[PDB]
């Protein structure tokens, strides 16, 4: 069983935090554990809110456990140069939360670390919504290619062994330039992209550094698939993009549309990043229900 | 008739925009005169988002006006003392939306200013959001004698005269310290507010130094009152409390209350400022949709 985050379609909002952990380690491992407990109790209270959470831990961060650690799991590593870079975010937890409603986010949240406020440093917290027609703030359409149904718990979730209904996790808070997008017309905006921007239909010809171009990679040859849990998030004078977040049964394939991406691959770079940049990167993995509440420290 | 944002309930959601203006005053008023019809076609597009604005100067922006300001319009003055104090913050002009959906004021917004982005500095961008049910971040529900009804369009809006239709609006945003409120037990925070937690029901003794004391506010009268399209806002890690905004057409009621709060008017301050800050202060008059659009 995976947590109730991951499987389910993106609800209209979501809360993305990632924390440090300074003192009292097991004092928050508790009260990290106790957040299913907590939104089971929502969802009794509020019906439709359909309040979901996964709660992922880094690299770092899963030495303090006793359990191994999974296999692939490691820092996330920074990746190019300028203006084309993909900084690394010095975190230890990742909670991961989306429902029909926002306040319940902020509840969820408020009430979950309230007795360990000192003991943690929240590095980012960042408040996602859906825009539109599921559109970014590009214009485009984002999740089509996204898996569905079935294909999604094969997709994100480890098929065996230990870690098995766990998952591998990458996030990465993106701040556009709306501007300099604005300048590019319809059908340039398209060969950015790689896809048509009103039905999200993809090109007949898809450039090789189109963003499209660069992430649908298949080397088995099978294509490279992961599971997005991004929304749009932020205000008009502030900081505004995308959070991205995936989850995958391997981290294989985030580090392959990474280096694709970040021009370690090809040398070429990403065209849609030129009009937006990473500010947070981290790699999380995401443990079953059953892990997590048997996870101690050492 | 007022402008769209005022007489109807908060939705769900609410924007809440103060800015100062640079330069291109003529082609930054075109661009705000513009934002009704703006809205009025989203509404259009998207049925059932109950999108509204509404659109308010203060009095140092209405020097530029050709139109004389409204006779009570007032620079936001300075008031209180110690922790007690609220701020004042030089602003042209106030955007106020609220809707049913959060991804619609973000649209709006951006559609409707960045055009103007280069002559215009956003002072606040404050995204308001319904808490729970009702309820403000100390736990404690807002709103529960606000103004409803028949009773909103008296209580707003101007009656007569040139400025009719239009309201005197008053914005502050506060920011709560929860954990020194948090060490308070259930009692005293009933005692603080005035009112009972759970089910807010006014106490039978509300304190003058209690938040209802304050603002419960008697001139036979004896009921001086305002419309509130206050929300709750922010993040854990960051600012978070309430945005407050209100409604009424007589500045007098917003100077009377916030006189009371601050300990200007009897000595005594608002017991609930001990938990929460302003950082933001700032008058307003929303002109009615015929004044806003001749506006010169
Ligand atoms: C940063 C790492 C990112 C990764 C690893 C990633 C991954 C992917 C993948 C796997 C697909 C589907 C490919 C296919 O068609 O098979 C996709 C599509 C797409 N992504 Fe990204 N993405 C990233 C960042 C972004 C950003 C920052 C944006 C927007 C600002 C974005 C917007 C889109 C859009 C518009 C599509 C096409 C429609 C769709 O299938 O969702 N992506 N991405
Ligand atoms: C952090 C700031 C504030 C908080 C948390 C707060 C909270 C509350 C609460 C819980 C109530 C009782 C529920 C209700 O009747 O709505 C109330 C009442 C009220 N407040 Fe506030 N308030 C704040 C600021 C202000 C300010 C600055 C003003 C005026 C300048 C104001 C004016 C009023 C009025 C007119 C009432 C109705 C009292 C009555 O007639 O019973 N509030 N407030």
């Amino acid at each position: 069983k995976s947590q109730t985050a991951i499987l389910p379609e993106a609800g209209p909002f979501a809360l993305y935090t990632l924390l440090k952990v300074r003192q009292n380690h097991a004092h928050v491992l508790q009260a990290l554990k106790a957040l299913p407990a907590l939104v089971e109790e929502i969802n009794q209270n509020q019906p439709g809110a359909e309040l979901t959470v996964s709660v992922a831990f880094s690299k770092g961060f899963w030495s303090h456990f006793e359990m191994a650690s999974p296999p692939e799991l490691i820092d996330f590593p920074e990746l190019g140069e300028g203006e084309t870079h993909a900084p690394s975010t010095d975190v230890d937890v990742l909670i991961h939360c989306h429902a029909t409603r926002h306040d319940l986010l902020f509840y969820t949240l408020r009430k979950g670390i309230s007795d360990i406020a000192q003991d943690i440093e929240i590095v980012d917290e960042t408040y996602g919504f859906r825009y539109l027609d599921a559109r970014d703030m590009t214009g485009f359409i984002d999740g089509t290619e996204n898996p569905k149904a079935e294909k999604r718990a094969e997709v994100a979730l480890v098929a065996d062994g230990d870690f098995a209904g766990g998952s591998y996790v990458m996030v990465q808070r993106f701040v556009h330039n709306l501007p300099a997008w604005n300048r590019l017309n319809l059908a340039a905006q398209e060969k950015v992209i790689g896809r048509t921007k009103p039905d999200s239909v993809e090109l007949e010809n898809v450039p090789a550094a189109s963003h499209v171009g660069r992430v649908d990679i298949k080397e088995e040859g099978k294509g490279l698939k992961i599971v997005r849990h991004s929304l749009p998030y932020g205000s008009v004078s502030g900081d505004h993009g995308l959070l991205f977040i995936a989850y995958c049964h391997t981290l294989h394939n985030f580090k392959t549309m990474l280096e694709s991406m970040y021009g370690v691959t090809d040398g070429k770079t990403d065209q849609l990043l030129r009009f937006t940049k990473a500010v947070t990167g981290a790699y999380f993995f995401a443990p079953s229900q059953v892990m997590l509440q048997e996870l101690t420290l050492k």
